[PDB]
């Protein structure tokens, strides 16, 4: 069974759970506040920062390299733009770094530094979601918060170097499927993708609590 399939199958249950966190339920109904949107976007800033640091560290390592698509996919620069938009020119000292965000970053570093053959799980879990359901989430955010079609404040959701997310996502899958795979690696990769999903659920749980306090 192809890795791209193994991953989709292994994470379909947890994805349903992630969509139904209180925060994402509220987000999907169009109930997202500037305050809640800023918190999640600032948390993604840190998460993608760490993910992309580890991607760069491992760019030439054959357990990751077929997935090295910085120009098309990387989000740090977009998130920086969004932080300037939502937090102002001194955003770097204004943005929060929550404990659940710290926890996700810590695991990212563990993987990139000690278990790089698992880094595909983490890239799959964030980027493939961004290219599919993230585009739906984009449209809800825009409508909720009166964000302009010109894209300010939603740079994260915009892929100016990908013409067509569906076709790119098929390419990314195809390339995933060229990674050297043994039963060992495959089984652990799909386990780590479940953990990546859980780290996201735990973030959403935390942000909801911070918003309700
Ligand atoms: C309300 C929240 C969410 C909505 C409405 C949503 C919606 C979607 C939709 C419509 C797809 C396409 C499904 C398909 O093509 O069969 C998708 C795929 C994906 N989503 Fe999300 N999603 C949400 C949250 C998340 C979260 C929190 C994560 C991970 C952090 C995530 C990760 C992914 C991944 C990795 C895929 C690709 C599945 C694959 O094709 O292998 N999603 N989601």
């Amino acid at each position: 069974q192809d890795l791209s399939e193994a991953l989709k199958e292994a994470t379909k249950e947890v994805h349903i759970r992630a969509e139904n966190s209180e925060f994402m339920r509220n987000f999907q109904k169009g109930q997202v506040s500037r305050e809640g949107f800023k918190l999640v976007m600032a948390s993604l800033y840190h998460i993608y920062t760490a993910l992309e640091e580890e991607i760069e560290r491992n760019k030439q390592n054959p357990v990751y390299a077929p997935l090295y698509f910085p120009e098309e996919l990387h989000r740090r620069a977009a998130l920086e733009q969004d932080m300037a938009f939502w937090y102002g020119p001194h955003w770097q000292e204004a943005i929060p770094y929550t404990p659940a965000t710290q926890h996700y970053v810590k695991r990212l570093h563990e993987v990139g530094g000690t278990h790089p053959e698992l880094l595909v799980a983490h890239a799959y879990t964030r980027y493939l979601g961004d290219l599919s359901g993230g585009q739906v989430l984009k449209k809800i955010a825009q409508k909720a918060m009166a964000l302009p079609s010109s894209g300010e404040g939603l740079a994260f959701f915009t892929f100016p170097s990908i013409d067509n997310p569906t076709k790119f996502k098929q390419l990314y899958r195809a390339r995933m499927n060229t990674l050297e795979m043994t039963p060992e690696v495959k089984h652990r990769v799909t386990e780590e993708a479940k953990t990546a999903f859980l780290l996201n659920i735990e973030l959403f749980e935390e942000l909801q609590a911070l918003l309700t306090e």
